[PDB]
DNA sequence: CCGACACCGCATCAGC
DNA sequence: GCTGATGCGT
DNA sequence: GTCGG
């Protein structure tokens, strides 16, 4: 955190774009130079040394000389002033919640923590449970009780076939100290990209989770995907844990390599991956890595055994997962 | 310039 | 109902 | 907002 101050900007920068804005590849470039700037190992003296970094263009450079000289920028003080983005920057905060249906409640009337609540009614499934714990789902997860939740879904998940195969990805796996929720990666031998010689996979280790009352809402669920919210148990006296996300993504047991490199991320990473993927002649989801032919579709999946053999595709040295943190 | 910017599952909608 | 666009978080 | 061709 070297430039904290810089990339702390840069991101609320991001989210003006994102929240406010409704500019997409904005908030994705603000996104991409925070990061950049958050690996650099020097203290930046000057808009023009962050210009050598890729990302970070010109008023980029201009806007980390005005933060360097006074220690704010102009433009995110007015930004703060402005009700209408004040507002939409607040709303956006409930999960459920995004840049339109954000703007569209301020449209209403509906602009706080108090407007929300009394307006459920106004509601989707998703966005009413984000706002019943809007507290607890902007805490952070200490790694030790990710241990502990760790711990109870590999053994649920066990209880309910021998043969699933759960992974905790995310930030847990890139060995992070907190994390903002669970992402669990998991497999059953019956499916494959050949064929689901079962169905009811995911909702049965769903519904494991939910008879143990690990599992206590959800945002959404389909066949492969599913969004909730769960809750370590805590003894007796004890005050109670806080609620958190998880996320579950069943895929194909022979697809588990492109899954893992995927889950695992960051999504920033991600996005340098697949970016760098693409201009080497390739293209990288969740399931396999194709080569492009040149009318640019994706050809037959090329083989992996191994998250390594990605990288060796696109010509990239192995990054370890603690290594991915971008 | 100026086109491109990673990729996709689930919820919800309009239009038929 | 089906299908495709759009929102949202991934 | 930034980049490569
Ligand atoms: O835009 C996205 C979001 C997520 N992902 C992948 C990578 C990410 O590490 C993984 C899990 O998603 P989370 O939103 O849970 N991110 P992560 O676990 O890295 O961070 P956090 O600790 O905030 O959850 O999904 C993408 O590829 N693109
Ligand atoms: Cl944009
Ligand atoms: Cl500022
Ligand atoms: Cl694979
Ligand atoms: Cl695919
Ligand atoms: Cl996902
Ligand atoms: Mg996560
Ligand atoms: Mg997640
Ligand atoms: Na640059
Ligand atoms: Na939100």
């Amino acid at each position: 955190t070297l430039n904290g101050g810089i990339t702390d900007m840069l991101t609320e920068l991001a989210n003006f774009e994102k929240n406010v804005s409704q500019a997409i590849h904005k908030y994705n470039a603000y996104r991409k130079a925070a990061s950049v700037i958050a690996k650099y190992p020097h203290k930046i003296k000057s808009g023009a040394e962050a210009k050598k970094l890729p990302g970070v263009g010109t008023k980029i450079a201009e806007k980390i000389d005005e933060f360097l000289a006074t220690g704010k920028l102009r433009k995110l003080e007015k930004i703060r002033q402005d009700d209408t983005s004040s507002s939409i920057n607040f709303l956006t905060r409930v999960s459920g919640i995004g840049p339109s249906a954000a703007r569209k409640f301020v449209d209403e009337g509906i602009k706080t923590l108090e407007d929300l609540r009394k307006n459920e009614d106004k509601l989707n499934h998703h966005q009413r449970i984000g706002l019943k714990y809007f507290g607890d789902f902007e805490k952070r997860i200490p790694r030790e009780e990710m241990l502990q939740m760790q711990d109870i879904v590999l053994n649920e998940v066990k209880k309910v076939d021998s043969e699933y195969i759960a992974t905790v990805c995310g930030s847990f796996r890139r060995g992070a100290e907190s994390s903002g929720d669970m992402d669990v990666l998991l497999t059953h031998p019956s499916f494959t990209s050949e064929s689901t010689k079962q169905p009811k996979l995911l909702h049965q280790v769903v519904e494991q989770l939910q008879k143990v009352h690990f599992i206590t809402d959800t945002l959404s669920k389909g066949e492969t995907k599913f969004m909730g919210v769960c809750q370590l148990p805590s003894k007796n006296d004890e005050k109670e844990y806080p609620h958190r996300r998880i996320d579950i993504r069943l895929i194909p047991k022979d697809q588990y390599y492109c899954g893992v490199l995927y889950f695992t991320g960051s999504d920033i990473f991600n996005k340098n991956m697949r970016a760098h993927a693409l201009e080497k002649g390739f293209t990288i989801n969740e399931y396999t890595i194709r080569p492009l032919g040149v009318t640019g579709v994706a050809g037959e999946p090329l083989p992996v055994d191994s998250e390594k053999d990605i990288f060796d595709y696109i010509q990239w040295k192995y990054r370890e997962p603690k290594d991915r943190s971008e």
